[PDB]
């Protein structure tokens, strides 16, 4: 492609086999903002003969798809890449080039005038940022540059990869190569010859989906560990461990826009904890997205943090958010670990809530608002069984719309009659507060028996707080 | 004659013109050179605490020894402060 | 040109041809601002059957690069040097132009 490899780091190296990607797997839209200058656009445009830059972005639903008048085949029937340069000014006079476009990747195949035709065209979309990553990250969604009419989850849900175009440097002539290299026809022919293979299925040998991703999900990853599949090892002759990076670079990729569907679409999008189990020794790995525990200060209302023994016995920390808006009552959860105890937990809560709303709110009413709770662990210990209380908590927080305190982790469990429960292994539990970053822990009354077996050194960080009854304990952890 | 502490306290609130945290009495001494001192009589200056009307109490490090001598009810109706050195007092204090 | 070559600085002369380098490179743009009256525009008009002065710069993107109405390529395909006079007020109606 024309780049000095010994000057870029592995990482970006593997960014721009990404890059390439587009061109070995049929249908593969994928959708790459960086900053200008990093050389997006080259290969779309100079190095090869299978693909076209569309300028500005600004293309016509007859040109692209279908000419019905003229019965010929759009751009997606000649050309095997098309990549909409200047994404952030497209703006179509056919509305129906949104839904034509969201057609085409979802299915492939697109009906105009009296037939269904199929295309293999890979779409890609390049982009320029101006602000820095962590405050688009902060304040808005990653794929705010892209147009208004454009900024949809159904659209968005269809890219089967987001590329992080501001880890590649800034190009300089430095970067460029004086050596031996491919023929760049030779490469495009290899490209245009791999389209006709299929690799998507060498990941059934070693590794297993997680259960997070959805349909779409896995077709997505799969498509992407097709393609650096077929750009890494066209013979066939491949080991566990490459899989495995190709699976891991796919699952963050995609991870990156379930990121950013979440933020988009709400309580759709919550499942974004993308991990793969593998088939010989069954233990499971996270991938999580390099450019995104307890900050001081108070967090949001309706966020706080739970510690609890996981189903392996082991403590964690979980953290959990409400979103509370104008409804009727309606309870949603998400991020339980599908598990069925942590829902009936939070069930009682609820219905506890339901039935002492006015000692607590004093006059809000529960039944006028809908509230989602989520849950997000932050030391892949395992799931939580016992929620009752913490999602109490959480369901006033949110509700009176003050914030927990900072740096609180709210302990014990609840049942539906007001009773609460001792704290299984304490000890642990202050010492992961402690390694987790909270100052103040909220205990149980029922609890203080067990004071003596936590050691000194240890209980004198803690500005404990001691509850009798549910509500005690959310006036506690509230303040 | 216990007072060293809590002069510190106060001189540290004054200054930074910081009101101390509601319904928390400082308790300990400290000497000359920042040597913290256990605190005596723990459970009955606690007891004297929840009759005045006392919420929050800060407490030296090393008094956390005596602890396990404090009746439970007693305890459980304070948010119990442990600092290390007098500088952490105020940091405690101050919040 | 019909310049006097005497009448001139050479620092003058060198600017005059840069005025002609465009004429002489493939794919050549340049810039030049200067006071009503300093014959900028005289050379890409009148000295020249193989440029173009368009005029007003409201110049429609169909008719300057390509349209796919008639799949026949604009200006840019037919002169070797196009030149905007008035740059001050050249917009286009289309965005993407």
């Amino acid at each position: 492609i024309g780049m000095e490899p010994a000057s870029l780091k592995e990482d970006v190296q593997w960014h721009l086999l990404a890059r390439m990607v587009p061109f070995v797997e049929n249908n593969y839209n994928v959708c790459e903002l960086g900053p200008r200058g990093t050389g997006k656009s080259h290969i779309y445009k100079e190095c090869s003969p299978n693909s076209i830059l569309v300028s500005g972005g600004q293309t016509t639903v007859a040109n692209l798809f279908y000419n019905m008048s003229s019965r010929r085949i759009g751009l997606v029937g000649l050309w095997d890449v098309v990549a909409f340069d200047q994404v952030a000014g497209i703006s179509f006079k056919d509305k129906d080039g949104v839904q034509i476009m969201k057609d085409y990747m979802a299915s492939g195949s697109f009906a105009r005038g009296r037939e269904q035709m199929e295309a293999s065209a890979s779409m890609v979309f390049v982009g320029n940022i101006n602000q820095s990553v962590e405050s688009l990250v902060k304040t808005s969604h990653l794929l705010a540059p892209f147009p208004e009419a454009m900024i949809d989850s159904a659209f968005f849900d269809r890219f089967h990869a987001y590329i992080p175009g501001w880890e590649i440097p800034k190009m300089r002539p430095e970067f460029f190569t004086n050596r031996y290299g491919l023929i760049v026809d030779y490469l495009a022919e290899f490209f245009r010859e791999m389209r006709k293979r299929s690799f998507a299925d060498s990941i059934e040998k070693y590794f297993k989906l997680g259960n997070n991703l959805n349909q779409r999900d896995v077709i997505a990853v799969r498509k992407t560990v097709s393609g650096l599949m077929k750009l890494l090892y066209p013979h066939g002759q491949f080991n566990k461990e490459d899989v495995r990076q190709c699976l891991e670079y796919a699952l963050q990729v995609r991870r990156r826009v379930k990121e950013q569907l979440k933020k988009i679409g709400g309580m759709e999008f919550y499942d974004v904890h993308f991990s793969y189990i593998d088939n010989d020794t069954l233990e499971e790995h996270f991938v999580s997205v390099k450019e995104q525990l307890i900050p001081e200060g108070p967090a949001k209302p309706g966020f706080l943090y739970t510690i609890g023994l996981s189903n392996k016995g082991m403590p964690g920390l979980y953290r959990l958010e409400l979103q509370v808006t104008k409804g009727s009552g309606k309870l949603a959860t998400s991020g339980l670990w599908n598990s069925s105890s942590a829902k009936e937990q939070v069930k009682i809560a609820f219905d506890y809530f339901k039935a002492n709303a006015s000692r607590i709110s004093g006059g809000s009413k529960v039944m006028e608002h809908d509230f989602h709770l989520h849950v997000v662990e932050l030391q892949n210990t395992g799931p939580l069984s016992h929620l009752a209380l913490p999602s109490l908590v959480a369901f006033a927080s949110g509700l009176l719309g003050r914030s927990v305190q900072s740096q609180m982790v709210v302990l014990g469990d609840m049942s539906l009659g007001g009773s609460v429960t001792p704290v299984e292994s304490i000890a642990e539990c202050l010492q992961v507060a402690f390694d987790a970053g909270a100052k103040k822990v909220a205990l149980p009354m029922s609890s203080a028996a067990d004071i003596p077996t936590i050691p000194v050194e240890l209980f004198t960080k803690f500005q404990t707080s001691f509850y009798a009854d549910p509500v005690d304990a959310v006036f506690k952890g509230l303040g």
